[PDB]
């Protein structure tokens, strides 16, 4: 392609309990799943220089790890939070 | 043996006091202690560069102590916390 490309993401999501309804103030709660998934060649790896197969951070959000590997990621929010 | 295995791991937990229920939003409040126990030769050190028999780490979550002695330890979490 002549022209670069926009990276495809995959979502989905599901829920598990509904937890609450505040009918004064306009909220409720919930409690459920968040998957996402896509691909970009800028974070393959070789694995002589690791000695494994998976590389993973934990406990840290999409922002954080952009932060630190200085790339690129696919960052979101929930919209009403 | 040739191949690998698993360190082994013996935990323990007990149950004091039941301290609430909430009926709407399905959801219990308890108080307890936990333990854990393992065995790993990796982690011993030699008497003669500290004098002392017990080596030990105060008010730190198990991830935080593996993260700071850059070794692996058997991180646990409750599942419907």
């Amino acid at each position: 392609s002549v022209f670069l490309e926009s990276d495809l993401v995959t979502v989905g999501l599901a829920v598990d309990q509904i937890v609450g309804v505040d009918q004064r103030s306009e909220n409720f709660s919930v409690v459920g799943t968040l998957k996402l998934s896509w691909h970009d060649p800028k974070l393959g790896f070789s694995p002589d220089q690791c000695g494994c197969t998976v590389k993973s951070f934990e406990d840290a959000s999409i922002r954080a790890v952009a932060g630190e590997i200085n790339l690129p990621l696919p960052s979101f929010s929930f919209y009403n939070q």
